[PDB]
């Protein structure tokens, strides 16, 4: 197996007012966007050793008792308005990945979304304050922490695409974003359940089949044990681990508007049983957000695509993923 090139690129231009600067971090983008997809962001300034400890100090302390109060509506029938948020069980001997979901802390029921009952729009749920301490502060500062890192890359998406740097910012606002983020634990199993492992067309055995992600960027933080493989013409290549950067592609969303000229890479996760952290943020728009689609690579920039409200795009990403890859 081949191994991917993932560039490295020091984010941190995108962050002040040096302009020129911010045009060669640009550069970069757009060559591993036009590449396999892939890079890491370094120099971000974000504490990721808190946020991997935080993290594991809930999957290894929350009980069944708590995981029942706190699950999606897949796995209990009374919770028929979790549909995102919430936690999402294993199932001893059959499904090993677990995961926490939690959206926008400012999707309360004063917001008028919520009590529009607008559909992908939920307010989240947390365990007692009491039995984990602290845990909900710190998701929430988290939330707010990845949201500005996810802003300053988008400026540099705009900016590689020959847009003013607010060309995607303006539309991923704090008072209604959709952006969700994923806690999943990939646990140490032994033996490990046979039902829980997939197997590739080529052979290889896998924890969740290929996909491309439902989103507009994805802002990912991994442990340090390499899992991810993704898709070019030639097969399917490793993507190296770094358990101090955050791996960043594209979702469906900028395919879409970039009439694929920025393709969502098309990536699988390897089954490797070592008890592990995956971590992602899904960069998503409001509700109501359309950017009209354009094409780089003409002159004019016309595009024949039509344009598709955010809204619309998440209700019908977020099932059909379920529909091809399983209830996660
Ligand atoms: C490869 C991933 C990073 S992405 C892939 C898969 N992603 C999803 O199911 C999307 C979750 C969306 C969330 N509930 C919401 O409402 O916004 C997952 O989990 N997987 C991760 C993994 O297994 O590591
Ligand atoms: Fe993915």
């Amino acid at each position: 197996v081949s191994k991917a090139n993932v560039p490295k690129i020091d984010v941190s231009p995108l962050f002040g007012d040096d302009q020129a600067a911010k045009m060669r971090v640009a550069q970069q983008i757009d060559a591993a966007s036009r590449d396999t997809g892939f890079f890491y962001a370094v120099n971000h300034g974000i504490n990721v050793q808190r946020l991997s400890q935080k993290t594991k100090e809930f999957h290894m302390s929350i009980t069944p008792e708590e995981k029942w109060d706190l699950a999606i509506r897949a796995y209990n029938k009374e919770h028929q308005d979790q549909v995102r948020a919430g936690y999402y069980l294993s199932i001893p001997g059959k499904k090993a990945v677990e995961s926490f979901c939690y959206l926008n802390p400012n999707f309360t029921p004063d917001h008028p979304r919520i009590q529009a009952k607008t559909p992908t729009h939920e307010v989240n749920v947390w365990p007692d304050e009491t039995k984990h301490p602290g845990f909900q502060d710190f998701a929430e500062q988290y939330y707010w922490d990845v949201f500005g890192l996810s802003s300053a890359l988008l400026k540099g998406y705009a900016l590689a695409l020959g847009k003013e740097e607010n060309f995607f910012a303006r539309h991923f606002k704090p008072d209604d974003t959709l952006a969700s983020v994923v806690l999943i634990r990939y646990p140490y199993l032994d033996p490990y359940p046979e039902a829980a492992i997939k197997t590739a067309a080529d052979g290889t055995k896998l924890s969740f089949e290929w996909h491309e992600d439902v989103s507009l960027i994805t802002v990912l933080y991994q442990s340090n044990v390499q899992n991810l493989q993704v898709e070019t013409a030639a097969g399917y290549q490793d993507i190296e681990a770094d358990d101090t950067g955050y791996l960043i592609n594209c979702g469906s969303y900028m395919a879409h508007l970039t009439n694929n000229y920025y393709k969502a890479p098309i990536h699988r996760v390897k089954w490797v049983n070592a008890e592990r952290q995956s971590l992602p943020f899904f960069v998503n728009l409001g509700y109501d957000s359309v950017i009209d689609p354009f094409d780089p690579r003409e002159p004019n920039g016309k595009s024949d695509r039509e344009p598709l409200s955010y809204g619309d795009y998440l209700q019908n990403g977020l099932v059909s993923l379920i529909n091809k890859n399983g209830q996660t």
